[PDB]
């Protein structure tokens, strides 16, 4: 025979993954790789972050001081872990914008707390309860000071406490609410007693409310629970004529990175950027599925529990070419040349056509992975009470921000998908017209992915086109006489 | 030496649509649909969503019990309709949180009332009034129970219940603020009265203030309305030394996709999921501009009143000429085909394949469009009618972001489906010329204008065995190889 | 000697610029333009809007009428600008809901005052301090009526004013709160004052707390203001038994455009439609990160410092075509022909595909550039305080946009620059077509984007081949005759 044949292919694989584009919903790809995180380890790493289990303490438990918290005093936290088991055992409490302080408290990181010197004169100092022990003894929570008649005598207070530092401080105080008016009397010798706390710019009054309560830890009585914060250079002034739960001095209100998170998961020894309640998740993946509450360098959460992007071409299960089918048997190479010649059948990959669709695809791995995490502050997103207009605002936003990340999600991967496979076809194509340029007049183009040479073409001339160090010109005479014979 | 002309084209219309892409502001392609819902049939459909008209009432009324609210009590409803020209008939109220009151109703469902049995002995039960009249007597809010002193005695009530259910009870009770000192002392015999209503986790303690207000319905004494939540083994304290108004009971509140709407649109006979203030719209389409207040499955709103995707190709307006000129108005049974001119005349065929070729795909992308598209999750307020700051500004802030990024979306979206549309039309055309090309061989030449010029006789079937694919170009290689290459 | 050579190119530039495609990270392109906003001039332009510079007064005290504000009675704006220089020289007070009267007055956009006659017998009006001096002389804030007792009496006032017009009425009010019992008693007859006022719809009723307040220019007592809003149709109606701070009438409320800002920006003498608290910035560009605290049609916040968006083509630094360089010195087009033939050597651009890349770039300039601007109000994005549930949220929200338009520029360049570098590999590539269909069967493809032309070829036959009216029937007899010899 006078003639070869050369083939231009590309590979293919018996396991091909679907994915999906902007034309079709299902198409098979050699290979693709997983965009969403759908599982965790179940655990919490210690590490980076300061974690702090709170186990059987709330947070504002801490922060007032319940005994059975009392290993909290001074700690800091990157992440306040709270569980579902926690409990309070001291004077029954009420925080009104219990969120508020509990969130406020979480950003700041710590409870360091600086005892002051306040001056109480007239009053006896440090009520306790049988409902609040600290080892065998009646106490109350350590941050509090419950003021009282010294004497059958209870005196107007009028404290000042001036913030002469650089920082702000936080102020934790709270109002006894007495159970009946002899009660009331006993402890405050008046029948009703007045609170009001003021700074420079702020006061907030507070009438007790005597009566009965329903029973909780032994008492009908309460504590409502409030706070001030004083800014350097402005000054704290309580006046009081009873019923006053006194602050013991302020706690560090930092400005930081720290939150607090609800979680039942165990706290491990391992490293891990992302925190969510379902423990620990990595954050390859540019999204999550995993949970919509996350702390830390986290993916976006999405409603899609996999979206697949395509790492590979298209899947495609005498000799014949590109235009027919793709080469399971080809496994060096992404594209590549089948011949048929006087020395029989061969098969070579194509190095650079290869390396080149290659380079596309972990290019535009590393644009979709590195655009991706999250790094700020959470709001709430699970509730426990029902509250109205302002959880429904919380829920309405959140809910807003996972429709458009799932859109984006869902349109990223669809156009990623269709250039991958854009790119990868533009590579066979050019393969072959740089091939066919090549071979000049000496070849013809059989329309199947397959160039029939019109010359004598042995190994060593197959493996010159491979080259790109064919000369058409050695050949040209033998291959014209053969294409424009009669 | 004789030749044949073989052209081939894509079709054209003469009354072509202008479409946005990545490149263009206005491109005229064969064919485009709308993805933006504008119109509404102006009617709310009673299916398949549970309707209830409030027609006189509101959600409110209807809750407390105005007496032309009462035909109200027990209903349920998916979405409550409330109309601009209710009014209330009875004691002159007000409610504090008002709208988060309406909310919860709204949300929960349902006016399921349970009755239970409080113990007010030693004062008068069922107070009434001339304003609130019920048929002929005064009456007064069925779901609230006013009560006064009884002997001129007003003992410190101090009265229980517990929930020992398993759901949430929601109590509705209320203090009445008498206008003058001897309303208030005949009703309850101190100058002055407290209540305070509390459960193991929170305390609600309110002071009437006696006094004039200005003149409502008649009065000038008012009614302040409270609700307090009750978990299941939580327990309701009441203790009040005057002007409570106790509750009969408490509501069912429920967790559900109930809402309200404001609207004046009647409800009709039909099905339509999607609802809106101006009546209920289709939701094929991926977008809708009739209204950014919505309830059910519905198009996402944007600002656009119309986005146009293209499904078919770019349209473009003795010998014959292929696609590189022009299109061809010509071509009715297919979006590309064959024209031809030999011998025996001249000729046009469709080629069907590769016309399928290019429908599936504009209908794949069609449905991509269509499939990720109903919001389905609850609605905040959007319409205000006082200014109230801090809370409202941030409503509607959330939502002009959210309409903007939403409307920014579906111009991208549009954008890059046309290109994309335009460029696989355009590639359908060029593969078919070159799945041509490759069948000639060495038998015809390229002329440039979509038209190959085949060197040797090539009648009708010879013609037809190029569109057929069955074209053996080596029984005409030797004549056309003769006609090519003489000098 | 009988052949001539045509080769086809496209320019190149020595001064290339970066921008990122949907493959690479970094691609050089011949020209680029930036998309974010990134400086401003430092001055608040008084044009288009009306600026209203506050220089001393913040919003709250030109409402009150502190007597260094007077100067802002019944001013207008489109924005209030406060500076941090402001200070308050009158009575002390607070507002317990600052936040939310300071954003509605700012919204209105007037401090148009309409004094009413309000039936003030039994009582003095006009009380005044020396804390708040007008002139030389004891005086009160402009737009409050401190009423106290007349001839040792305060009668318990029941005033009404009805709301007749037909737009809402803003009622500012406030309530007296004195350091001491003999303050109490001299102002107003009884111990304790209470106040009550109501409408249709509503009803405010305010306590006293007489008491020392921490040391304020000189004195320890405290105004606490109020408003209150009437609807046409409504009446207003207040009861006092003292401490009443009456108001002088209503402001007019408006519902408009108008904002209010905090910046130490001098105000300028220009004309700009965004402005930030940096100053004015143009809002040509689709992005800016200069502020996220905007005013007027402005760009659109976003993370990145710079978006390169390309408006050229790759930039790829005898003869050779566009398969191997870019040309240098084509400096006259974007696509061209260079050739080698009997006359010389020449270079030529080639208009129409020049225009038409240009055209696309254009094209797509205008839909990233046109439909650009913000047009709606702002929340605050800046806090001095540290506030809990609401204003997390607000911040929230606020996070949550800036990611998402990040993320929408970044995609956006992206796409648009894959685009870019397409449609103009895509023009070079028709160009040479173009010419290939010409050549018919006069040349070959040389394989470096050159034909070579098997005849004659002066450069009146090159004109014709760029001009598009080359007759290859002309020269096919000579063409075929050197092209297959044997
Ligand atoms: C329900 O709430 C009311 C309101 O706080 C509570 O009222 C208190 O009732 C007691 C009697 O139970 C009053 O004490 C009496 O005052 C007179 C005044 O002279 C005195 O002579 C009597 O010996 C007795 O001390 C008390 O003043 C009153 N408190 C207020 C603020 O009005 C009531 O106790 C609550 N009941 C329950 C069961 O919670
Ligand atoms: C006003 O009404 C409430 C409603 O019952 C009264 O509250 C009740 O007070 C009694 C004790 O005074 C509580 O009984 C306790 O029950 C536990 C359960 O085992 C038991 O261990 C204790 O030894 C005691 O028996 C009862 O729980 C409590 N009810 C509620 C709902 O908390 C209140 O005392 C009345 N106050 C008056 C009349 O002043
Ligand atoms: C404005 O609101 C005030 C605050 O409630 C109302 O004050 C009430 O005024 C009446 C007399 O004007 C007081 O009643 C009198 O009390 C004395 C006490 O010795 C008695 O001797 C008289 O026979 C008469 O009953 C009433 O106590 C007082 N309310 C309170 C809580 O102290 C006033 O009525 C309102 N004015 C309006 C709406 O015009
Ligand atoms: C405190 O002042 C208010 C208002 O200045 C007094 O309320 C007024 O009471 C009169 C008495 O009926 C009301 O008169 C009504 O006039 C309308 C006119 O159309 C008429 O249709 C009614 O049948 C009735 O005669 C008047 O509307 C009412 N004003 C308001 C704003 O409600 C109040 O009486 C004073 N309180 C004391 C204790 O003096
Ligand atoms: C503004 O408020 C004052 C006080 O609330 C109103 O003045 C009061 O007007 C009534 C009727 O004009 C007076 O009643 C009269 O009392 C005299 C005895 O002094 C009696 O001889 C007459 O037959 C009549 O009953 C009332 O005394 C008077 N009170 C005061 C303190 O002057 C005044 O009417 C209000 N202004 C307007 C425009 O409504
Ligand atoms: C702290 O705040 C309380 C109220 O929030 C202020 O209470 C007031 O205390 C004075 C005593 O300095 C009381 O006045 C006295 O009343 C007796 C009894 O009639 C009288 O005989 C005396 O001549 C003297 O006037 C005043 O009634 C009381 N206020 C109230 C509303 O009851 C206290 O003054 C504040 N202390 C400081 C240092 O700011
Ligand atoms: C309740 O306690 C407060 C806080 O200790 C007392 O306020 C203080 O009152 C004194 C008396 O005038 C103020 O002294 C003044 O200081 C200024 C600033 O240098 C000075 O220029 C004056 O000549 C005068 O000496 C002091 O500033 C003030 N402190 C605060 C924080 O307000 C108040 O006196 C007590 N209440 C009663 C009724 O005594
Ligand atoms: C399928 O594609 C994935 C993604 O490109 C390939 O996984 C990468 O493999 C290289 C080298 O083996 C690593 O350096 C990358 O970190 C991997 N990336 C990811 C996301 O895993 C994978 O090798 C391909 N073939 C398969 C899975 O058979
Ligand atoms: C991670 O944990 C959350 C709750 O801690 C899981 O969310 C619940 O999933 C169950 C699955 O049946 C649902 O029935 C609940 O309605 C979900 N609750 C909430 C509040 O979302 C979540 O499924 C976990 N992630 C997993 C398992 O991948
Ligand atoms: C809704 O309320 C209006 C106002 O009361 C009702 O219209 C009145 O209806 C009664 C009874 O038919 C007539 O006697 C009155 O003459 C009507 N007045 C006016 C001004 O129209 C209306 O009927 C009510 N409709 C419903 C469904 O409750
Ligand atoms: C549906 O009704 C709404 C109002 O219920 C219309 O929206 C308002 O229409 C008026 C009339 O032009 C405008 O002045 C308002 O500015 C519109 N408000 C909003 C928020 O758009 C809406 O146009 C109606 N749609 C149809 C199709 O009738
Ligand atoms: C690089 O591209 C920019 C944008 O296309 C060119 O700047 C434009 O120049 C025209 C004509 O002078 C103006 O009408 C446009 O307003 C300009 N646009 C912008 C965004 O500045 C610029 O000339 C190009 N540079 C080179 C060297 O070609
Ligand atoms: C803003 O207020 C400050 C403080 O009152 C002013 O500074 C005073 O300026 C005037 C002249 O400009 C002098 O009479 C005073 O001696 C300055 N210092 C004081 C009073 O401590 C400033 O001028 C005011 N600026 C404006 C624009 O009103
Ligand atoms: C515009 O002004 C803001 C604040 O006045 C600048 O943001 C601050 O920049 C400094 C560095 O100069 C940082 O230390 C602060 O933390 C920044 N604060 C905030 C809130 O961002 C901003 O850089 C200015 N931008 C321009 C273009 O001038
Ligand atoms: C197919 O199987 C091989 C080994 O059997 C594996 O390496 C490859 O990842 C699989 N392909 C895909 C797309 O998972
Ligand atoms: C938590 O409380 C339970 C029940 O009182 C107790 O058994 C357990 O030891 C506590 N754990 C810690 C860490 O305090
Ligand atoms: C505390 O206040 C009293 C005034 O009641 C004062 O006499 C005393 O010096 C102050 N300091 C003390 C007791 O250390
Ligand atoms: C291909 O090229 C290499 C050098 O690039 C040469 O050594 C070899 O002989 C050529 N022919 C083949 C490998 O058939
Ligand atoms: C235009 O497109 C729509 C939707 O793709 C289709 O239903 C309709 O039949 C098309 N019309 C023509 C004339 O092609
Ligand atoms: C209601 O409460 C009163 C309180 O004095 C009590 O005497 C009476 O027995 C109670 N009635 C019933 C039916 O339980
Ligand atoms: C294709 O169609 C033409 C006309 O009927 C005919 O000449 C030819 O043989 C057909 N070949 C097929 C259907 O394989
Ligand atoms: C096109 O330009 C060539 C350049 O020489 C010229 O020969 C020819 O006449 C021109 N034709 C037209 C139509 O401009």
């Amino acid at each position: 025979n006078s003639t070869a044949t050369l083939c231009l292919g590309h590979h293919a694989v018996p396991n091909g993954t679907l994915v999906k584009t902007i034309t079709n919903d299902q198409i098979e790809v050699t290979n693709a790789t997983e965009l969403v995180q759908s599982s965790s380890t179940g655990r919490i790493c210690d590490s980076p972050h300061r974690i702090l289990d709170g186990k059987n303490c709330t947070l504002i438990d801490a922060l007032l001081g319940d005994p059975h918290c009392d290993g909290f005093q001074n700690e800091k936290w990157d992440l306040f872990v709270e569980r579902s088991k926690a409990f309070s055992n001291c004077y029954p409490y009420d925080v009104p914008d219990y969120a508020s302080l509990r969130s406020l408290v979480a950003s700041s990181g710590t409870l360091e707390f600086i005892n002051e010197g306040f001056n109480w004169t007239g009053v006896t100092q440090s009520g306790g309860s049988y409902t609040c022990k600290r080892g065998s003894n009646n106490s109350f929570f350590s941050r509090l000071n419950w003021l009282y008649e010294s004497e059958s005598k209870y005196p107007v207070l009028n404290v000042t406490m001036p913030n002469n530092g650089k920082f702000d401080k936080l102020y934790i105080w709270g109002i006894h609410h007495p159970s009946t008016d002899k009660e009331q009397t006993n402890l405050y010798i008046r029948a009703s007693g007045r609170v009001t706390v003021s700074t420079k710019r702020s006061q907030q009054t507070v009438i007790p409310n005597i009566g009965s309560r329903p029973w909780v830890r032994g008492l009908s009585s309460r504590i409502s629970i409030y706070w001030t914060i004083v800014k350097p250079g402005d000054i704290l002034l309580i006046n009081s004529t009873g019923n006053l739960i006194a602050p013991r001095g302020y706690f560090k209100i930092r400005t930081g990175k720290s939150s607090i998170m609800r979680s039942d998961a165990p706290i491990g020894t391992c490293s891990s950027e992302c925190i969510t309640p379902n423990g620990s998740i990595p954050n390859d993946k540019p999204f999550q599925n995993v949970n919509k509450i996350t702390y830390g360098a986290c993916p976006r959460y999405v409603k899609q529990n996999t979206l697949k992007l395509a790492t590979g071409m298209r899947n495609v299960p005498a000799i014949a070419g590109f235009i027919e089918n793709g080469w399971e048997g080809m496994v060096d190479g992404w594209y590549g040349f089948r011949h048929q010649n006087s020395e029989g059948t061969g098969q070579a990959a194509d190095l650079k056509s290869t390396q080149a669709a290659i380079d596309q695809i972990n290019g535009k791995l590393n644009r979709v992975i590195e655009k991706t995490n999250e790094k700020f502050h959470q709001i709430e997103k699970e509730f426990s009470e029902v509250e109205g207009r302002i959880q429904d605002l919380e829920k309405y936003v959140e809910d807003t921000k996972i429709d458009l990340w799932s859109y984006n999600a869902e349109l990223l991967v669809a156009l990623e998908n269709q250039h991958t496979i854009d790119l990868t076809d533009s590579e066979m194509n050019k393969l072959f017209e740089k091939t066919r340029k090549q071979l000049r007049e000496n070849a013809e183009d059989m329309g199947n992915g397959c160039f029939k040479i019109y010359h004598k073409c042995d190994n060593a001339c197959i493996g010159s086109i491979r080259n790109g160090t064919y000369d058409h010109d050695v050949y040209r005479d033998e291959a014209l006489n053969n294409r424009f014979q009669i």
